[PDB]
């Protein structure tokens, strides 16, 4: 049985999407838009009113396996979609107006094995020469600034960057989706866990983007956003200067191809769980972080270009 209030495993997400589309077919679609490295299906989602010539948000969770919270974000905003398409202003106008891909789980060999073999898991489970050290760290996989500072050329390590850029099967699906279709995205949000923090461009290199202003004006209004439901604290900003330097981001790429607004969310809490967030701060967490997703899809749609 599939819940939006526990975490799922990737036989449960698997069906949930074929099971999601069917019932609302004309809010949502799905593609397979490449397999993983054990030959899994990753499903996308389009979720929107059909209509011509839309401009379109991507999104992806689950791009790391143990930030399980992330991989339940995904499957509830499609849920706020379904259930709240003809019912609330906002996420209404939105869905008329824009299409949002929402990828629920890229990385989900790695999710299945958190799952199967260890709760710990981060990265891909493809092999590496030379060694018997497993994975590839997505989220230093994507072409820009990549393999340099922050992210290791060691197969054994947590952070390592892959045999070249765009090597995991994975990354390269993803890239070759939005290059194919670039000139409907408007807006790139990659979901993760944990740290209350919400970072945009540059985490490559030290660098502030053209639009830094405008992104921390946006970021800014989105944690305070968040934070009226439960008070939750976010801090924000450029990522090289916020967290550390991370290159071969999702985030950075697509920027760097000119999606102007580009945002890392990193969910609940600070420590005291970590990764293994009880579920029973699903539904909060999910809630809190709706609220600063629909704060940026809101700013998007009045700043379209
Ligand atoms: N693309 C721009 C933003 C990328 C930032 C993103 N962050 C991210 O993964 N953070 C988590 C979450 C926790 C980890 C404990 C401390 C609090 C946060 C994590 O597991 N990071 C790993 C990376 C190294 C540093 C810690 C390990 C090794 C990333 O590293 O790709
Ligand atoms: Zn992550
Ligand atoms: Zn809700
Ligand atoms: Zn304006």
């Amino acid at each position: 049985g599939h819940s939006y209030e526990k975490y799922n495993n990737w036989e449960t997400i698997e069906a949930w999407t074929k099971q999601v589309t069917s019932e609302n077919p004309d809010l949502i679609s799905r593609t397979a838009i490449g397999t993983t490295f054990l030959g899994n299906n990753i499903y996308l989602l389009k979720v929107g009113k059909p209509g011509p010539n839309k401009p379109a948000i991507f999104m992806d969770c689950g791009i790391h396996a143990r930030e399980w919270i992330s991989h339940a974000f995904c499957q509830w905003f499609v849920r706020e979609a379904v259930l709240t398409y003809g019912y609330e202003s906002h996420m209404t106008e939105f869905l008329n107006k824009l299409d949002f891909y929402v990828l629920p789980v890229l990385n989900i060999d790695g999710y299945i094995y958190t799952w199967t073999k260890n709760r710990m898991w981060r990265k891909t489970r493809s092999t590496n020469a030379g060694t018997t050290c497993i994975g590839t760290d997505p989220n230093r996989n994507f072409d820009a600034g990549w393999c340099t500072t922050g992210a290791s050329t060691d197969p054994c390590d947590e952070t390592y960057c892959g045999s070249a850029a765009e090597s995991e099967k994975e990354t390269k699906a993803l890239a070759d989706f939005i290059r194919n279709n670039l000139s409907s995205i408007k807006a790139y949000l990659s979901i993760h866990s944990y740290s209350q923090h919400i970072v945009y461009p540059y985490s490559y290199d030290y660098k502030l983007p053209e639009n830094n202003a405008e992104l921390n004006n946006l970021a800014k209004a989105a944690v305070k956003e968040l934070a009226t439901l439960y008070g939750t604290k976010y801090t924000y900003g450029p990522g090289a200067t916020t967290l550390y330097l991370a290159p071969g981001g999702g985030d950075d790429w697509a920027y760097d191809q000119g999606i102007k607004y580009s945002f890392t969310f990193e969910l609940r809490d600070k420590g005291r769980y970590g990764f293994i967030l009880p579920e029973s701060q699903i539904q909060a967490t999910c809630e809190e972080t709706m609220l600063a997703i629909k704060y940026v899809t809101n700013y998007v749609l009045g700043h379209l270009y």
